[PDB]
């Protein structure tokens, strides 16, 4: 939607875990210029997931945000519901002593534990004692039934 | 590997079905210039899949070839083995009266039916009476355990 501002057909943003952490999350936490300004900044955990694509700077099937928060926890309260951890923190280990951590979540609309599973999924990527701060995480959102 | 000749990190070839058919297979069968010259041409069904990435013009996890052949069939003999259909032809219907067909295959090394399943997968994309010829198909190859 502004990954539209350059490319030949079939080319699009489809980073690896090493790339998301190394050239996006890392740089934002080090106050480095991003390779391109395509990740929207939002107070994400204040939202219901269906109000999120709003709002993203690009994307049709999946969306990318910089939000404030994490530093390991099953769950993450948000909007009029909560996110529930779908797996374990997964080490993401770029070249340096840089260390990322991705975790997968599912939104439940409603207050715990009487919440109901939706098809909204999120991958939260946090700098997990890498090096570069707290402070920012980088999230990829999307619905299972696209 | 030469999708390397341009782009910002996390950007790469990751086309949709509509895009593969519309701007790649279609153009090759109409003798139109490709948006970029990144699809290798090979006599694919003469090969064993592990000799294919050779050979591709780019790619680390998945690979794209233009090969001669199809026009619907469970199976496709190839190399010292055969490909076996993993599902049904799937309509791919870009904007025009253009109509593609993707089908999914699994290689079995060995002669039928005493062949043994490998983790090589292939998506064959053929122009299925679209419009533009026979003649070329467009294949995406990759191993399940990357």
């Amino acid at each position: 939607a502004e990954a539209e501002l350059n490319l030949p057909p079939g080319f699009r943003f489809h980073p690896t875990d090493d790339e998301l952490v190394e050239h996006y999350l890392c740089r934002k936490a080090a106050g480095q210029r991003l390779p391109v300004p395509i990740i929207a900044e939002v107070d994400l955990y204040k939202f219901d997931p269906w109000d999120l694509p709003e709002r993203a700077l690009f994307g049709a099937r999946e969306w990318y945000f910089f939000t404030p928060r994490d530093r390991s926890r099953p769950n993450r309260a948000a909007g009029n519901g909560y996110w529930k951890a779908t797996g374990a923190d997964k080490p993401v280990a770029p070249r340096g002593r840089t260390l990322g951590i991705k975790k997968a979540l599912v939104f439940y609309a409603g207050k715990a534990p009487r919440g109901v599973k939706t098809d909204w999924i999120m991958h939260e990527y946090r700098l997990a004692d890498a090096g570069r701060l707290d402070d920012w995480v980088l999230c990829r959102l999307y619905n299972k039934k696209n």
